[PDB]
Formats: C-alpha cells, structure tokens, sequence
C-alpha cells in the first residue's frame, strides 16, 4: 500500500524538527522529572516540508510545484524587545581600577 501524500522534504532528508518519536516535540509541562531528557511526540506531520519554512510558527500553506509546505506566518519580520527609546546619550561610570590613587579613609563606597 502506498500512502496519496508523499512528503517531499521528509522523503528529501532529515527534518530539522529535531524529534525522536513522532513529529511532534516534547510537551510544555516543565515539571516532570522522567529521568533526565524525555522527549514523546504526540502529533504527527502535516506538511511535506518543516525545514524550508524554517519556522514552526503558524502553519501557512506554500504548494511550491506540487507539494504542501506549512509555513511559518506568525512572524511579520522579527519580534525583537525594545531596550532604546529616548535614551540619553551617557558614559558609564568605572566600578573599580586595579591601581592604587590615593591613601583613602575607611570603607567607603556605601
């Protein structure tokens, strides 16, 4: 018997889900502690191809030539954090130097 979906990039090479059972991946649970690395995969693929799309993120559907690729869809371009929005432009101050300046009192600093 032969199966009417033939998966290109399965059949093509390995697939870059990084999966030992199934095509699934190991479960969001966190806590588990079943031994040291468990990992089941509880859902089988749906697209020929999961390496091209190079996200597993939304699956959008790319038929190429002949073939179903979900591809990645959920990201726009790069969901990147902000960390600068006005900042004023400043020099950080040194902690510490590994020389000696002057006699000093007591334990300052605090």
């Amino acid at each position: 018997e032969v199966e009417n979906n033939f998966p290109c990039s399965l059949y093509k090479d390995e697939i870059m889900k990084e999966i030992e059972r199934e095509s699934k991946r190991i479960k969001l649970n966190d806590n588990d502690d079943e031994g040291n690395k468990k990992i089941i995969a509880p859902r089988i693929f749906i697209s020929d191809d999961k390496d091209s799309l190079k996200c597993p993120c939304d699956p959008e559907m790319v038929s190429n030539s002949t073939c179903r690729f979900f591809v990645c869809k959920c990201v726009e371009r790069r969901a990147e954090v902000t960390s600068n929005n006005e900042v004023v432009v400043k020099e950080e101050y040194k902690d510490e130097y590994a020389d000696i300046p002057e006699h000093k009192p007591t334990y300052d600093k605090m």
